């Protein structure tokens, strides 16, 4: 039911409104971009962090143990569950940044790339946001799903309604934010990006007692019946760009005994939409 292009990394120009077209006009809802990094820089980073000569990131592992299998581990602190004020996260920031542009030794520089590409599909201007007083975003965080674990479901747009976005708001339009990860390492079969037609929905959600009564009905409407779905497995290196803002999805269960690895965050539009703002 969703439609998504499947292009290669050096096709990307042909699409110079790729961006505007997926969240404005929503004419379709994602892209495979293959080949946006070498597989040797993939498994050069992959090393890195299975050695621990990883630029210090290691030091901003979170576990997330006190939460189930329905979530991976997390390098650097993620924009989601945090407080407004955003300490831990621009501390977190500042070092992941550092020590993924380490890993990566400009071959090519991760942040390069990525903007790259976010600047050939919109023909905009590219940043990673700032914070009150100049304090960086940071660009991605590296999702860790060991065997048996999951994403649970979940929509992107409900980001807008939690504290920690209170600053991004001032900065952003409030249209759909898109999600953007390439995988550094694949697992032998699931972890596979599975996104359901069911879209985002604030309005009926206001309608519940609750959240924790909206999010149910979410949960049993989803598994499984009234909810077309497509799965997706990148390979490493392949960016997977899509409109996980509007489309609740999930992360199925990897299977086997290679972790899942992968680098992404999320974009959007500036308020004046003159420029792309990507963060995690
Ligand atoms: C995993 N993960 C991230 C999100 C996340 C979730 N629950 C968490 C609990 C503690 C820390 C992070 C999360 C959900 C299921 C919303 C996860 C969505 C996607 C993330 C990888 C990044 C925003
Ligand atoms: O696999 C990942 O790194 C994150 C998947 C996801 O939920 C997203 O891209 O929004
Ligand atoms: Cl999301
Ligand atoms: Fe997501």
């Amino acid at each position: 039911a969703l439609h998504f292009l499947d292009i290669n990394a050096t096709e990307v120009k042909k699409y110079p409104t790729a961006i505007q077209d997926i969240i404005i006009n929503r004419s379709f809802d994602g892209m495979i971009i293959r080949g946006v990094f070498p597989r040797d820089t993939m498994e050069q980073v992959a090393r890195c962090l299975e050695e621990g000569n990883d630029g210090g990131m290691k030091s901003i592992l979170n576990k997330n143990e006190e939460f189930g299998t329905k979530v991976a581990q997390i390098y650097g602190h993620a924009i989601v569950g945090q407080s407004p004020d955003l300490k831990d996260y621009f501390a977190s920031s500042a070092i992941f940044r550092q020590a993924c542009r380490t890993m990566f030794q400009g071959s090519p520089d991760f942040e390069e790339q990525v903007e790259s590409i976010f600047h050939s599909l919109s023909g905009l201007p590219v940043e990673i946001p700032t914070g009150p007083e100049g304090q960086t975003y940071t660009p991605a965080t590296i999702r860790l799903l060991l065997e048996g674990r999951e994403i649970a479901v979940h929509v992107g747009n409900d980001f807008l309604l939690m504290p920690a976005a209170n600053h991004l708001k001032t900065l952003l339009d409030l249209s759909d934010q898109l999600s953007y990860f390439i995988p550094l390492t694949v697992p032998e079969a699931g972890g596979e990006l599975v996104v359901y037609s069911l879209e985002w929905n604030p309005q009926e959600a206001s309608k519940y007692a609750q959240m924790q009564e909206y999010m149910d009905d979410v949960e049993f409407k989803i598994k499984s019946n009234q909810s077309q779905s497509v799965a997706y497995a990148p390979g490493p290196g392949d960016m997977l760009l899509f409109n996980g803002g509007r489309y609740y999805h999930r992360v199925s269960e990897v299977i086997g005994n290679s972790p899942r690895r992968t680098i992404g965050g999320f974009l959007a539009f500036s308020k004046q939409r003159d420029k792309i703002y990507y963060w995690s």
